[PDB]
């Protein structure tokens, strides 16, 4: 037992090491989603930077619940990092989509996190995750479905110039 | 096959796409290291930026392969991030002797990864690695080295107060 | 005999003399396609000042290879520069396309040099070779990759308007 | 027809070709001395810099006249860019001597030009000449001379001491 | 053995070792030229200042070769360091063509380094020779044949004249 | 015999050239030391630094000596520099013990000059020993003694930690 630990239950140690796992699990989808839009026949560079920016902050993401978990006294416990579903996402509008999918599972991931510190009475715990996960996963979700909306009525994925274009002015 | 794809042999894309699993390996490595010294039983804190620091420029060195891959036309397969063999790394000195380990595997992967490319005849991938891997391991190995006599002349892993100053002066 | 020379095979400085040849005709077709983009019935500058750029850099490759003749005591003997095979390069497009073959063929004509100079042992030859030309030919031969897959999605040559903002976007 | 061709001959057109050919030529001579300045048994630095800038102007003086034919409405036609008569221009003397001759060439070359589009009532050509060609001779060709006239006073091509001090304190 | 030692061959480490002796020697050689140049009855204070730079570059690379040696996991063991073969060089031009012989026994000695390199499989010792030695010894060569040169044509050793004017205007 | 000679004799001519072979050979035990230093296996920059700082002041030391004999009419004759009396210096106190020798028989040669200066009435070269090498000796030897004295009463050489801290304390 470490010396620092009070009012931390092993649920929520066990909880925050999977949610651990789940943010490097996004933060290793979101880097082969940026390098499939480095490809010579997909050339879309602003995607590439988005999405190489995403995998960037879902690693930070992952190292703040370490940080967390070290914080507490409870101890950080490492599994594989499971590789992503697909190589070749097929196109900007389809990245978009699984990307929102995959946030939603983590916001959805972070909900039931924060249903059980309340359950287990963990104010720090259920504020830590409110103040620095909840409303950045909200933010992500509407921007990714923005982003999914406006390349629908440009015309994606059909419309290459839709794509292109929505490079150039929204990521760009 | 791809339109910018020259010279560049399948034996190379496959060992290409394992150098990319390795060094993504060693970047998890090295996180959990950093964060076994951030640990309120272990407490030390430049051990830790020092791993964490390792961890980021693995992460770098897996995305210029990527990115190599993309430039010579291959295509870039990912597979699991195997979780490291230890959860705790049981003194500086021992997790010195480990990385010193680790970056010598690396360096053996990228020496054989030189011989094949030498083998097919790709000057330009021997050149890369000459350029932005090889020197860097070098140097990466001879400083690990010292760390690691510096730790066992001044009484590591024995010596709490060897390993603090350690990282207060060499470190810090 | 010139009193510098060392290590340096007759069969090296043909080759030398061969790629400076090379060069220069590299340059003389991104000039003709250049000019060709700056008439008035096809009107687009950023592709002309492309290919302008694409023309001087070629020059450049060429003076850095008489420079390395004249630095390994070879001696520079200079042949016709052949007109480019073709006055109407009839489409950004086309244009893209034709500079991306020309490339690789350059790109060739450096490989088989540098395979000569390691039959050679002319380990100096082969570091220029490395450092100056293969990366570069890399590197371009994956933006104009880039370039023709951008204007395909976008409908080129059909669409003129993908071909101006091509114009517009990518390369102003 | 050209949307934009007005008073535009079709011998001005050939005409202009011509000296788009002459002066690429010229270019390529003026490289051809730089490099042979260049050599470790010639080795005069100052002399390698006059010629290497002469054929930059050079190339310049030919996009300008492709801009023109481009402006005017014209079609470029690009034909093969004749070598140096010779690879070893035997002295500084010798190469300031051959330089003067092709300038006289050019100079008669382009008076030519202007009487053909005296001739054609082409006051805009007849001006383009006049503001950006002949004068620019002129002040060359006198130039040229001074130079030649200075080395044979000083007592070239007899006196290395000549040419080196020529070197150093005209052309340095 | 080295606990950082990877890849280096015996052979590999004696030949760096009679590098950095023949480095030393050769920065001993520019020692006594720059002296001799410095001497009341030759007084040529520019060849003196240029003799005794290439002496401070030789021990530069004496010391690169040693930070190699301890980065690859050899040890170093100097030797003596033989006198020059003579104490009087009797002039500028007979100085210029003894440092070219020594540079060029120099890039031969690097030559046969390398050769043994790629012969033991080592692309890091071969990177680190064609980097840092390889192109320094060319233009190093080249830069004393132009020196040979152009004293011979201002009429050297016979022409004091001819050593101060190059003194004052090439080394100054 | 050189036209500025005055009043310098051939024994303090002798004398000097033994002092530039004696300086040498100090410059050169420096270099091994601060290598030895360097060593994978030992690991003290500092104290590396601090040899290879007093190698480069030999150096400054040997190169004085040879422009006060230019000075003075002497001629210099250069003799073979030995190899240092070992490879490994076994400690930072037993390379510190040593220097401290090798500069008491730089000293006491110094004496030994000066009282041969002063026997043959040569008040110049007494004064450029006692300005630029006596006071300097002097120092250098309090300096090591300082060293030496405060490594024993930390405990070197047996305490690894001793060595560490003063290479981080004293020579940093
Ligand atoms: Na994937
Ligand atoms: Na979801
Ligand atoms: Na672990
Ligand atoms: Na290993
Ligand atoms: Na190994
Ligand atoms: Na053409
Ligand atoms: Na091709
Ligand atoms: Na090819
Ligand atoms: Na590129
Ligand atoms: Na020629
Ligand atoms: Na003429
Ligand atoms: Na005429
Ligand atoms: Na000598
Ligand atoms: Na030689
Ligand atoms: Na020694
Ligand atoms: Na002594
Ligand atoms: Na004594
Ligand atoms: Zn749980
Ligand atoms: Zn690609
Ligand atoms: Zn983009
Ligand atoms: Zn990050
Ligand atoms: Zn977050
Ligand atoms: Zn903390
Ligand atoms: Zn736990
Ligand atoms: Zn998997
Ligand atoms: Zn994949
Ligand atoms: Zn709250
Ligand atoms: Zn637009
Ligand atoms: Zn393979
Ligand atoms: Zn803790
Ligand atoms: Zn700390
Ligand atoms: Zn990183
Ligand atoms: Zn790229
Ligand atoms: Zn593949
Ligand atoms: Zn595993
Ligand atoms: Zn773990
Ligand atoms: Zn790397
Ligand atoms: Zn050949
Ligand atoms: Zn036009
Ligand atoms: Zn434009
Ligand atoms: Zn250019
Ligand atoms: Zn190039
Ligand atoms: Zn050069
Ligand atoms: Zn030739
Ligand atoms: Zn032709
Ligand atoms: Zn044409
Ligand atoms: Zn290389
Ligand atoms: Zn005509
Ligand atoms: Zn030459
Ligand atoms: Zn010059
Ligand atoms: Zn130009
Ligand atoms: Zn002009
Ligand atoms: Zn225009
Ligand atoms: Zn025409
Ligand atoms: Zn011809
Ligand atoms: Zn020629
Ligand atoms: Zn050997
Ligand atoms: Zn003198
Ligand atoms: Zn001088
Ligand atoms: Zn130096
Ligand atoms: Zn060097
Ligand atoms: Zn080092
Ligand atoms: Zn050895
Ligand atoms: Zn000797
Ligand atoms: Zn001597
Ligand atoms: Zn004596
Ligand atoms: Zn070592
Ligand atoms: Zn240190
Ligand atoms: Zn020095
Ligand atoms: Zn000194
Ligand atoms: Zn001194
Ligand atoms: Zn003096
Ligand atoms: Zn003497
Ligand atoms: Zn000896
Ligand atoms: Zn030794
Ligand atoms: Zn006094």
């Amino acid at each position: 037992t470490s010396q620092v630990r009070q009012n931390y239950h092993q649920d929520s140690e066990a909880a925050i090491n999977r949610q651990i796992n789940l943010e490097l699990y996004a933060s290793y989808v979101y880097l082969s989603m940026s390098y499939y839009f480095d490809r010579d026949d997909v050339a879309l560079k602003n995607f590439a930077k988005y999405f190489l920016h995403q995998s960037h902050e879902e690693r930070e993401h992952a190292e703040k619940l370490m940080k967390l978990q070290n914080q507490r006294g409870g101890r950080i416990f490492l599994q594989d990092i499971k590789k992503p579903d697909c190589d070749d996402w097929e196109s900007g509008l389809n990245a978009m989509e699984c990307a929102l999918h995959l946030e939603k599972n983590v916001n959805q991931s972070l909900l039931e996190l924060h249903k059980l510190a309340t359950d287990k009475n963990d104010p720090h715990l259920c504020d830590f995750i409110e103040t620095h996960y909840l409303n950045e996963q909200v933010k992500a979700i509407k921007e990714l479905g923005d982003h999914v909306t406006n390349l629908r009525k440009m015309g994606a994925p059909e419309s290459g110039l839709a794509e292109y274009l929505f490079d150039k002015h929204t990521l760009g």
